[PDB]
């Protein structure tokens, strides 16, 4: 495909009663279009997939598409830890208008490598939308290694992989086993720029939510081989790459977005909780240092 | 209250079409009654909670209670990584006939300590059935420590905790922070005898699916202070404590039970896969050495 560069793993904004705040979601979409983000992932981990039941999950993906109105690709979150639940989310998104789907490996139940292969083959067989694989063993408790991802490159609608391990040596291992056309996205903001420098195609990012302009600049420059401009853009925002993780994503990034006036309400669904006050100064400082206005 | 000793985290047997095999489920319950098991957990991790949707999950818990006919306590699995979803599962089990519910900590979304407290408090508020907490960081990516668990002891119907860390020093730390009335169950067969000796109340176990008589003996001896008899019973089955984890549980134990003829078929739901041929000889040996008659 040609989906690449700076991709935002969008937060799902909520109202005071915990229902989805569609007005803010629309404003987030316009914001990304204006700021130059390359694509939007709806209902990934950053979008709190776990606490959206299926009907709400697909309503969010569907409305995100509708707000985009052809101006930016939207990629639908479709991972599950039951192969059948993943097919069901896929099928429900077939008619949506989504450029692609992003599916985390099964979490918590720890499938073997052949189970991962069979899981994603079954999900790919249920659609012709492109599928992007997503490895994050720090949350799922399985590390889907390059020699497993490799056995899936042959599926014609499996087009790429979001790897969040921060292990940048995996770019070369993945390039050698998957070819030049398999799309490689960093899911780890802190190593993102290096990950592009070594050969990656793009970044599906948290920090994106709040610094989309500089992040886009960082990414373009790194893809273009202009490393000084890439490091110079990274420099400004780098503190966010730890501060947005003082408590689990998206607890911090949701706080930042509310604090900035991007979304009406800071509400987040249990078992996640609002950023605790002991980290508020830490984050506010990192936001100032990233040139984010207010307060 | 009075649930302690050897508790089996029951496998969920399936037909070769992947539907639930209630004829083998019934046979499993009778077997445990015969062999002296103290209680059954239905739809824990070992029971494939992940790949059972909510209404099958309830069907399994409810049939298990029915087969038990008041002859052995049944504990219902009610963990979820969304608080609302844990509530729904708890509410559906309220009039099933369970003695207790077992709830794993939220997995994959990594809530903070205060989020865990809020989650379990909300879940406990929706029922009058006793609630056992369940910590397994190796699967969930969140480690709920003694200090956090201590703050839930006062909740009147949260009666104890299944810790699967294999960190046996936590028995002492949990006793000191929770008191003597909080029930402490080991979730880790390899350290279960030791966990009992150091003060625990019971074991919620994988191995006792296939060696229930010996595992009970070991638990009874350990609780009664007869460490020689506990150690003699452990010695005979110890091989199973690593052999049953050669792939993620319940992959091996489900293969073992089929191989023994406890269940009609060895089917398991995607993304989980049947035990790999390469481990067959290893587990068959560990089985013979535990005195299981291969059928
Ligand atoms: N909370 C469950 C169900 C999610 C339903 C779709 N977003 C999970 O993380 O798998
Ligand atoms: N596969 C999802 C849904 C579970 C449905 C209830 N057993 C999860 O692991 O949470
Ligand atoms: N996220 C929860 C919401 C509660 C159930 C809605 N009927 C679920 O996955 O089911
Ligand atoms: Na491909
Ligand atoms: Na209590």
């Amino acid at each position: 495909h040609m989906i690449n560069g700076s991709i935002v793993a969008l937060i799902t904004p909520l109202n005071s009663d915990g229902t989805v705040d569609y007005t803010s979601l629309e404003k987030l979409v316009e914001y990304h279009i204006t700021e130059g983000t390359d694509a939007i992932v709806a209902v990934g981990t950053t979008g709190e997939s776990a606490t959206l039941p299926i009907s709400e999950h697909i309503a969010v993906v569907g409305q995100t598409v509708k707000f985009a109105s052809g101006r930016i690709p939207v990629i639908g979150g479709n991972g599950a830890n039951a192969t059948a639940e993943a097919i069901e989310l896929t099928k429900a998104q077939n008619k949506l208008g989504v450029a692609a789907m992003l599916g985390v490996t099964p979490y918590y139940n720890k499938p073997s490598p052949k189970g991962l292969i069979a899981h994603y083959t079954a999900v790919a067989a249920s659609t012709d939308i492109p599928q992007i694989l997503y490895n994050v063993p720090g949350r799922t408790a399985v590390d889907m290694l390059p020699e497993t991802i490799a056995q899936l490159v042959e599926v014609p609608n499996i087009i790429g992989v979001k790897d969040a391990t921060g292990d940048v040596a995996r770019v070369k291992q993945l390039r050698d086993l998957c070819g030049n056309d398999f799309l490689l996205y960093s899911g780890d903001d802190a190593t993102a720029r290096e990950f592009l420098t070594l050969g990656g195609d793009g970044v599906i990012s948290v920090a994106n939510n709040i610094v989309p302009k500089l992040f886009k600049l960082m990414c373009d420059a790194a893809l273009a081989g202009d490393t000084q401009a890439a490091m110079a853009a990274e420099d400004q925002i780098k503190g966010l790459f730890s501060a947005l993780f003082c408590e689990a994503n998206p607890i911090p990034v949701k706080w930042a977005a509310h604090k900035m006036g991007l979304i009406s309400q800071g509400d987040i669904r249990l078992p996640l909780t609002e950023l605790s006050t002991e980290f508020h100064g830490l984050l506010l400082d990192a936001m100032k240092n990233a040139r984010i206005e207010v307060k």
